[PDB]
């Protein structure tokens, strides 16, 4: 392209140069030995990678055939389960065990709080996410519909005092609920002082302390007239900023300017479903941002925050981290990428490359940043890698062996590279204990989702019959059981106090009132973390962890088995004649708009995540798993005669101009309508649906990557 020869590999020059000039210096790793390591690891692990992919296909073919030779309407669970066991899909449950993972930071082992996920190719967003460890509660309340924009309290071009007062009152109630006063309410506070290491809150008629003095964590400024007061509840910090001479402070009874919440405790820097990266140039853009993050010098000048200084209650000095602790999500076992090809021209597995390169790069986050002093990331010496889309314990074991070999190449101690196991494929769900066991000395989390897991659910039972609607899926018995089972398995493996048990993303970015009402379900269900789409959502989701004592919840769940294998295996088949014709067309339109809305940005602009208007103009921020579910759902309805290929076409044709219109705010946008078959993005959308049934596990990357490359190539006219 050109390329650099290293043993059997031919490495794109842009990648070779990036590694030598930017990634390797400072790690003390010999460049020649690194490259030899890449060649050797790729040579050794590629056949097993392929074998695992082939095993997926064989298992799916047998399941397809199982359904096709049967006609008995309600599936016979006893026979179905027996079959899955016979073919090696459902494996024996291993004996009880406790994970042994060590060298993990407090943010992961102990603290319960929000976890942000952000596309690594977007430097600005990545920087904001890393800085989202602390976030303004006032900004999050004033800025969103959590304070409804009723008559009088609407957002204007400038400060609305009626709304501001609602913000202040909301936050006073939060303080009363989270760090209660011995007597009275924060609502009536007139001032704060620190006396003999104790926080003293002035009320109109008297003073009072905290009902739990231990929740006083520190302050800034003079004890007798502090600039801020720091509190702690359920392990998360709350900072009341005091400034009577500020916009908001001047209107406040105690001169309070803002309430800052410790928010995004951890952040996942994403190389997978939220980015579009289809070649060496794209991968290098991502690797370079990941590098800047770990070295602490990424600047877009928007830069990375320093740690925060405080005075302890007794008068001593301390610091708290000002940055979100970073994971990186590598791609999974499926895709290859032409950033490296072999002597035959065969592309190298992208997951293997990500392990080597993001692993190398992460070394920088384990050492002092030349910018602001202290090392950026893990003080305990771990590298946290989220590994998506695995199917079963052999695939987890493979990932661990991959990490083991990379560690050897990088000169890292064994088990430095920790694994966040995504539970987003059915064959992992039903063998979860075994998957955790295979990574018992590396695992730092498990997590559940809606989108990918539902995509796998549909594809796996594609031949069984028509599935329920997309919106219906999120409340089906299989998924509710999957959610509980994930928690059960993690807690039984001793995750409490050792590893994160995590839940899925809130995708409706503008519907924050609904988020605050609803997402509380997740920490109530024993999750020590869950996914948020923005720093703003991280600050709001933090509220939930102040209301819910996750550590106590997990202790209470101990020993409980709340999901059976039968519940897990309950296929979401639609009942006979479940929909009217208008409902069918609505669901078709929903899915085509979902696919078109996402695919047009991906293919034409290389954007893998953004705020996308749905069919009802609700802003959704979904990653690529949205494509997997929608295309699989339509493929399934087309497969079983629910809709015809003309229904699909007409819907694509109806939805495309609507998508075009929804993208009017974009200088770079290129309309799909009316020259449909001249738009590579439109053809991509069509191809995802019509070829959906034949994509391995319904994965959208093979078609998406090809189409994006096609667009890129023709752009080079
Ligand atoms: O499985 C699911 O529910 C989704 O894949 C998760 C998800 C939704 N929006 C996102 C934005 C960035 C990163 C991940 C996501
Ligand atoms: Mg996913």
């Amino acid at each position: 392209t050109d390329r650099v020869s290293v043993g059997n590999l031919r490495i794109a020059r842009v990648l070779y140069d990036f590694v030598n000039n930017e990634a390797l210096p400072g790690t003390d790793i010999d460049p020649d030995s690194f490259w030899a390591g890449v060649d050797k690891v790729v040579a050794d692990l590629t056949p097993q990678n392929q074998a695992l992919l082939n095993a997926r296909d064989e298992l799916q073919a047998q399941i397809d055939k199982w359904h096709r030779r049967r006609v008995i309407e309600p599936i016979d669970m006893d026979a179905y389960r027996q079959f899955l066991t016979e073919i090696g899909y459902l494996l024996p449950e291993p004996d009880d065990f406790t994970i042994t993972t060590s060298g993990v930071d407090a943010e992961i082992t102990t603290t319960a709080g929000p976890q942000l996920v952000v596309p690594v190719l977007n430097a600005r967003f990545a920087l904001n996410a890393a800085n989202a460890r602390w976030g303004s509660l006032y900004d999050a309340l004033y800025g969103t519909d959590v304070i409804p924009e009723t008559d009088g309290a609407e957002k204007g071009p400038t400060y609305n005092k009626v709304r501001g007062d609602k913000v202040i009152a909301y936050a006073r109630k939060f303080l009363d609920d989270s760090v209660p006063l011995s007597s009275g309410s924060f609502g009536d506070a007139t001032g704060f002082t620190v006396q003999d290491g104790q926080l003293v809150v002035a009320l109109p008629d008297k003073s009072t302390g905290l009902a739990n003095p231990g929740q006083f964590a520190g302050y800034t400024g003079a004890a007798e007239s502090p600039t801020s007061v720091l509190l702690i509840n359920h392990g998360l910090h709350i900072e009341i900023l005091i400034d009577p001479e500020s916009q908001v402070g001047t209107t406040d009874r105690a001169g309070v300017k803002d309430v800052i919440l410790e928010s995004a405790i951890t952040t996942i820097m994403d190389f997978e479903d939220s980015v579009a990266a289809v070649d060496a140039a794209d991968k290098v853009l991502g690797y370079r941002n990941w590098l800047g993050l770990n070295k602490g010098d990424l600047a877009a000048l928007r830069v990375l925050n320093r740690d925060r200084n405080y005075t302890a209650p007794g008068g001593g000095q301390f610091t708290l981290p000002g940055r979100s602790l970073m994971f990186v999500r590598n791609v999974g076992h499926l895709m290859t990428n032409d950033a490296i090809v072999d002597t035959d021209g065969s592309e190298v597995f992208e997951g293997i490359m990500d392990a080597l390169f993001t692993g190398l790069i992460a070394i920088h986050g384990l050492k002092a940043s030349d910018v602001n002093g202290p090392l950026i990331n893990s003080r305990t010496g771990s590298i946290y890698i989220v590994k998506p889309k695995m199917h079963g314990p052999a695939e987890v074991a493979f990932t661990c062996e991959l990490f083991s070999r990379v560690e050897d190449v990088l000169g890292l101690p064994q088990n430095t590279m920790k694994i966040g196991i995504m539970d987003e494929e059915r064959r992992t769900t039903v063998n979860l204990k075994a998957c955790i066991k295979a990574a018992a000395d590396r695992v730092v989390f498990i997590n559940t989702g809606f989108l990918d897991r539902t995509g796998d659910e549909i594809h796996t039972s594609m031949e069984a019959g028509p599935m329920v609607r997309k919106g219906t899926m999120k409340s089906q018995p299989w998924i509710l059981a999957y959610e509980d089972h994930n928690v059960d398995a993690g807690l039984a493996a001793g995750f409490s106090g050792r590893a994160q048990v995590g839940k899925g993303m809130w995708t409706m970015t503008e519907l924050m009132a609904d988020m605050v009402e609803t997402k509380i379900a997740q920490p109530r269900a024993g999750a020590s973390t869950a996914w948020v789409p923005s720093p703003t959502a991280a600050t709001l989701h933090a509220l939930h962890y102040h209301q819910v004592d996750v550590a106590a919840v997990q202790q209470g769940l101990a020993g409980k088995r709340r999901a059976t294998i039968e519940q897990l295996l309950t296929i979401p088949l639609a009942k006979e004649l479940a929909w009217a014709p208008d409902e069918i067309r609505e669901e078709v339109d929903n899915n085509c708009q979902s696919i078109l809305g996402y695919v047009v940005r991906w293919v034409d602009q290389g954007v893998g995540a953004s705020k996308v208007p749905d069919i009802h103009d609700v802003a959704l921020m979904e990653d690529r798993a949205t494509l997997r579910i929608s295309s699989q759902l339509l493929a399934n309805w087309l497969r079983h005669g629910v809709i015809t290929s003309a229904d699909v076409r007409a819907s694509l044709e109806r939805m495309a101009p609507l998508v075009d219109r929804q993208n009017a705010g974009d200088v770079a946008y290129r309309p799909m309508a009316p020259n449909f078959d001249d738009s590579i993005a439109f053809l991509a959308a069509q191809e995802l649906i019509l070829s959906g049934a034949q994509q391995p596990n319904g994965y959208t990357e093979p078609i998406l990557h090809r189409r994006r490359r096609e667009f890129k190539a023709r752009a080079a006219e």
